[PDB]
C-alpha cells in the first residue's frame, strides 16, 4: 500500500526508464544473470550465454529487457489496481516458466542497483523507499497467487 506521494515518486523514477527502456532492462537482467547464475537456467534462449559480453552482445537480450521492463511498466502505472494485468504474469511464471518467488526478489534488488548504477546521485532517498515499496507490493500480489497454485 503506497501513498499518492510515493507512486509520484514512482512514477517520477520510470520517466528515466521510460528514456532508455532497452539499455535498463538489458543491465538488469545482466546483473541478475551475472548476480545469480541459476536464473540464467531458467531461460532456454539464453543458457548459451557464458560471459558477461557475450550477454552484453546479445540483441534477443535487449529485446527481452525491453518486454520485462514494459510489462512491469504497465503494472507500475496502475497504482496497485493491477489485478488484471499481473494475474496472467503470475501464471505463466508458476505454472511455464516455473519461477520461485525468490527470484522476483533477485530482480527488484537488481533494479534498484541498475537505478543507482545509471543514475548516480539522483535516485534519491525517497525515491529508493517508494520504488522498494513498489516492487514489494508487486512481488506480495503474485506470492499470493503463488500460494493459490501450491507454486513454490
Ligand atoms: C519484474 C519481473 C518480471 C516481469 C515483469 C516479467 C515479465 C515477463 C514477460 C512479459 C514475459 C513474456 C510473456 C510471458 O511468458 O508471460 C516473460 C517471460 C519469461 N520470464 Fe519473466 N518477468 C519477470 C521476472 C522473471 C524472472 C525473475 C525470471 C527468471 C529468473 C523470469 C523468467 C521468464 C522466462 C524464462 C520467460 C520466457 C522467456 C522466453 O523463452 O521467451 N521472469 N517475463
Amino acid at each position: 500500500g503506497l501513498s499518492d506521494g510515493e507512486w509520484q515518486q514512482v512514477l517520477n523514477v520510470w520517466g528515466k526508464v521510460e528514456a532508455d527502456i532497452a539499455g535498463h532492462g538489458q543491465e538488469v537482467l545482466i546483473r541478475l544473470f551475472t548476480g545469480h547464475p541459476e536464473t540464467l537456467e531458467k531461460f532456454d534462449k539464453f543458457k548459451h550465454l557464458k560471459t558477461e559480453a557475450e550477454m552484453k552482445a546479445s540483441e534477443d537480450l535487449k529485446k527481452h529487457g525491453t518486454v520485462v521492463l514494459t510489462a512491469l511498466g504497465g503494472i507500475l502505472k496502475k497504482k496497485g489496481h493491477h489485478e488484471a494485468e499481473l494475474k496472467p504474469l503470475a501464471q505463466s511464471h508458476a505454472t511455464k516458466h516455473k519461477i520461485p518467488i525468490k527470484y522476483l526478489e533477485f530482480i527488484s534488488d537488481a533494479i534498484i542497483h541498475v537505478l543507482h548504477s545509471k543514475h548516480p546521485g539522483d535516485f534519491g532517498a525517497d525515491a529508493q523507499g517508494a520504488m522498494t515499496k513498489a516492487l514489494e507490493l508487486f512481488r506480495n500480489d503474485i506470492a499470493a497467487k503463488y500460494k493459490e497454485l501450491g507454486f513454490q
